[PDB]
């Protein structure tokens, strides 16, 4: 992998592997998001790291709000995927990270994403806007003009996002995370989110159907001894569902999403 | 990656993830776990294999490689960005079955920093019946396995071939009521073999784990866990530490693994 030319973005080469594809020989959405998290990570440590000397300083944090994911084509086992990623600052807001994935063979676009990131204090889990003296230490690294991987004025990446009613139409009950789950601060990785917010879906459409569009919101973090309850319900050729993932006993909130799904 | 010059073993380099470590910054058992059975599948593939290592003989009567036992020995975990070597090899066991070796390095060092074998037996896909290899289906893979012996694990009578008994109730620890999601299965709708190491574990202590290293894991497969099923993971110190393990089926207690671990202090 390496930064571009201007060195405003980063670009990594995948090979799928055997334990990374479903029950249609092409990677899963889980596979593609751990990808996605992979080429942002190299990213960070080809600039230099994605925390500064002074969010360091005052115990700051990059945590994910929104992600927002589109496959036209799931690479197949052995295929090479290209992945090529990008950071905007979207003003006091935060910032927002980019990335396209394209067939390394065809050079054509088989899928985009876009996420929302927000600072917040690691120790109070307080959020905040971003101080003038933080942002200006990551212009640097991103491109000065707009640059989406979502332009559409109409985009589903920013719909608005309703709370699911009791009673769900479909649930998953009891979801724990084991150690695999975690990532190296044990936390639970953004992308088990993504798998149990999927296990309420029924197999029969799993198993007749592609997922196009996945958008999710995170809330509230699952700690390691947590139990989860994952809550669907058709909201719609294609197939749309509302999702909610909260906490099994108290029934607290910590993700809610929309999936689209396509007939095979 | 790619076969050796003689075509009787392959090789392959990684490059570790950042979603591959643990707290340590080093790679999991189980990613180094998912790296063998990677390798394995890419050394298949190299060899003309199209399922699994199946031959059309072995196509036509419905049978297909299931393994019996795992092994796996590591000195030294890869850090994160780091590249590790991994070669595999197969022989045959005679009419048992087949045996698949591992021999990891540091790409830098040239250093082993672990070894992994792994038993093999033949089972019909649709029965689950176990079977004898016999001489014309083991004759079609002899010439892609060494004849000489060849082995990850030489010593005379040492922890690959270990027989291990049956943890007995009450354990010390336990973690009940683990399930398979969709991330858990392969290509195929079965669970992955590496899913059972990580429910092996998960009834380790948090402090045996935040102080210690694995250095050893064996595990035997028994039975098969169903994308339906409930597993429950027990274990019990036998001792460096050591464990015995089991997993059985949540409501009858059916066994579907059993295995020990061994721990360095760190
Ligand atoms: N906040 C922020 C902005 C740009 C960039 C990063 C962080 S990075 O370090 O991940 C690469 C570029
Ligand atoms: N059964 C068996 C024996 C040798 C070899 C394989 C299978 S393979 O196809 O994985 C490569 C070598």
């Amino acid at each position: 992998g390496s930064l571009t030319e201007d060195g405003l973005s980063y670009k990594e080469k995948f090979v799928v592997r055997s334990y990374e594809v479903g029950s249609n020989k092409t990677a899963t959405v889980e596979t593609i998001a751990n990808l996605l998290q992979e080429v942002g990570c190299n990213h960070a440590q080809s600039v230099g790291f994605a925390t500064t000397t002074t969010m360091r300083k005052l115990h700051l944090i990059w945590v994910t709000a929104r992600m927002h994911i589109e496959i036209y084509k799931y690479p197949a086992w052995g295929d090479v995927v290209e992945i090529e990623t990008w950071c905007q600052s979207e003003g006091r807001i935060g910032t927002r990270r980019d990335w396209i994935l394209k067939d390394s063979v065809t050079g054509e676009v088989t899928g985009r994403a876009t996420s929302k990131w927000v600072m917040m204090n690691q120790d109070t889990r307080r959020l905040q806007k971003v101080s003038d003296d933080v942002r200006d230490e990551y212009l640097v690294f991103c491109p000065q003009e707009p640059r989406l991987a979502f332009p559409e004025e109409n985009n589903r990446s920013l719909k608005k996002i309703p709370k699911l009613e009791d009673p769900a139409q479909y649930s998953m009950i009891g979801l724990k995370p084991r150690r695999a789950d975690l990532d190296m601060n044990q936390h639970v990785n953004n992308v088990t989110y993504i798998g149990w917010v999927l296990e309420s879906i029924p197999q029969e459409i799993v198993d007749t159907h592609e997922l196009q569009v996945i958008t999710l919101d995170y809330r509230r973090e699952c700690q390691q001894d947590d139990v989860v309850d994952s809550l669907t319900t058709t909201t719609s050729n294609d197939s749309q569902f509302l999702h909610l993932l909260r906490l099994s006993g108290d029934g607290q909130e910590i993700n809610r999403g929309t999936t689209l799904w396509r007939k095979k």
